[PDB]
């Protein structure tokens, strides 16, 4: 029921053992180099596939996507809609983490770039009406035509541009906003997102149903268009290891909970949960979900009745 | 016979649109360009010997996907009897993004690199017998120091090029490295390096050592001997530049091969300075290709027609 569109990769990720904040010819000697399926459509659909959600993938991958395709439906990912470029490689990203979790990353789109080419009303016609599409991180023209299509055909969609609103314009930024039943960013996002369509706060939350803000390790702020504001501090980590694909983590933990039937908060927290787990593991899909340590940890950054309730669903 | 020791790799380059200058930490540059390609200091030093005619023994640690490299290698005349596969580690992978003036920012997986502190040098002489020289290049550092100290004790001439892995090794190491070289090869910024980590002056390494050779980037390069007397040759100039990876391996490639055919010190440098323009103008470190005429062409315009007809010559 949930369409995620976005990036499809293969994320070649790096553990440097020391500090970028000490530095042109920047080189780091590199002490791990991992493979793992990624992109945040990828990243968001896994996620809601393993937590039980109802969710298909749209967006475009190269011929060698079949043994991802097969990771992904064993977990419950609709992968009908992905387009399979006939020339094209499946995006490649590539990322280097120092000790501070800091990164240093390059990005190829390859195949993503056709993802322009699909059309939400063929998903429509194919599995119904999705009770809502993430427009995440993709190719520019994708991301607006996506958009565009979930306002002409009415459906509720969620503005999760991140990566890719620092090459993105400020009427192209400006343009995925409008009508949003959520707009997820982190604090640094939020801020470039304002200084780069120069609207201001209010002008945002006048368009918006919800503004969904992470701030690392503060947790997240939820802000309705009325100043409400729930924030909701992280499940604590104990073994970070590598950021990449924390907030799709969040994102999808969240709009599962969501689905669920879940409050703002109670969702919040669960997205928190997928969130640390994801930190907690190299690839943004290496984690696995374990139902006694969720409760446990969700009791002891919330409560018992907060974790009770959300395991419950 | 020339034995190269040193890295062997597979490159990913990337190519970045834009200036790494503006975005100077949550770096994420968007590239228009990603290749995969034969590398490491040893690869590309062997390689372009190779092809250039020399005879060529590849000495380095690789991983069990080897067998096309090895293949690739020998097609052009290398010897890679003497390569370590490893039987768990994986060939070493050198991640690179060059912006649009030629800036670069890299990562370094070692992997199977690490496992050449296991070769013997004595297996390589036994037999293909003494090589002419032993290029002691950027690899594992033990390796590296291993490489230098049986070259010493067997007394086999070696030229010292540290290059990328001098960021690495600790003032001592590089010490140990220096003494007793027929040749030092750095770039002008690794020259200036190596200096201040190992505390000795100019006068200090030249004492040390037979011949220092300081590539400049755009401003050629230096051949400087002991007691001061220099050569300066300046580039063939670009006219197509896209990648500086492995552009001073082809130049002292280039250069070692004009040696061992017998030429002196200025014309074995232009050479090496056409090698190393053919590969800044190829994105691999591999991928150029050796035209005979062009080559003739491009030395001729920019050292003359005699010192071109010498180098072809040969
Ligand atoms: N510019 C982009 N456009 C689309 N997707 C992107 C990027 C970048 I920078 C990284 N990624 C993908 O994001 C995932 C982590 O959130 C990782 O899995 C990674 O593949
Ligand atoms: N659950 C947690 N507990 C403690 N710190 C956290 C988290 C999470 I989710 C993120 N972080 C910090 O925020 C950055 C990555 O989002 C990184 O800087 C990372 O250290
Ligand atoms: N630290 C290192 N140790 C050994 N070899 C290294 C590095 C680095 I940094 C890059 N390379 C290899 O050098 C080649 C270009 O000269 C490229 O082909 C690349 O594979
Ligand atoms: N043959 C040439 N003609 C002009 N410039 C050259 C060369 C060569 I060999 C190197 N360079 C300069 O060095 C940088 C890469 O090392 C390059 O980015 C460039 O600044
Ligand atoms: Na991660
Ligand atoms: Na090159």
């Amino acid at each position: 029921t949930i369409a995620v569109t976005g990036s499809i990769a293969t994320d070649h990720l790096m553990r440097f053992p020391g500090r970028f904040s000490e530095q042109v010819s920047l080189s780091f000697l590199v002490d791990d180099l991992v493979m793992h399926r990624g992109g945040v459509a990828g990243n968001m659909a896994f996620a809601i596939g393993v937590l039980g959600g109802e969710v298909a993938l749209v967006g475009a991958a190269g011929a060698d996507f079949a043994d991802y395709r097969d990771w992904l439906k064993a977990r419950g990912v609709n992968c009908d809609h992905v387009l399979i470029s006939e020339t094209a490689h499946t995006a490649r990203f590539t990322c280097t983490t120092d000790v501070d979790m800091a990164q240093i990353a390059s990005f190829y789109p390859g195949a993503m770039s056709e993802a322009r080419n699909i059309k939400l009303a063929d998903v429509v016609s194919a599995i119904g009406k999705p009770e809502l599409v993430i427009i995440g991180a993709n190719d520019p023209e994708a991301m607006f035509l996506h958009t565009e299509e979930c306002r002409k055909l009415g459906l509720a969609f969620a503005a999760d541009p991140s990566q890719q609103l620092a090459r993105l314009s400020g009427e192209e930024i400006r343009r995925l906003v409008n009508g949003a039943a959520y707009l997820f960013t982190n604090d640094y996002e939020w801020d470039l997102l304002l200084s780069k369509t120069g609207w201001s706060e209010a002008d945002v939350m006048a368009q918006i149903d919800l503004r969904v803000t992470t701030l690392g390790p503060k947790g997240v702020d939820l802000v309705e268009p009325d100043g409400t504001t729930i924030h909701v501090g992280v499940v604590p980590e104990t073994s970070q290891t590598d950021p990449t694909g924390v907030g799709d983590a969040f994102r999808a933990g969240f709009l599962t909970g969501r689905s669920a039937g879940l409050g703002l908060e109670r969702s919040a927290q669960l997205g928190s949960l997928v969130a640390v787990l994801v930190l907690e593991s190299t690839g943004t899909q290496e984690w696995q979900w374990d139902y006694e340590a969720a409760a446990s940890r969700l009791a002891g950054a919330y409560g018992e009745h907060a974790a009770a309730e959300i395991v419950a669903v």
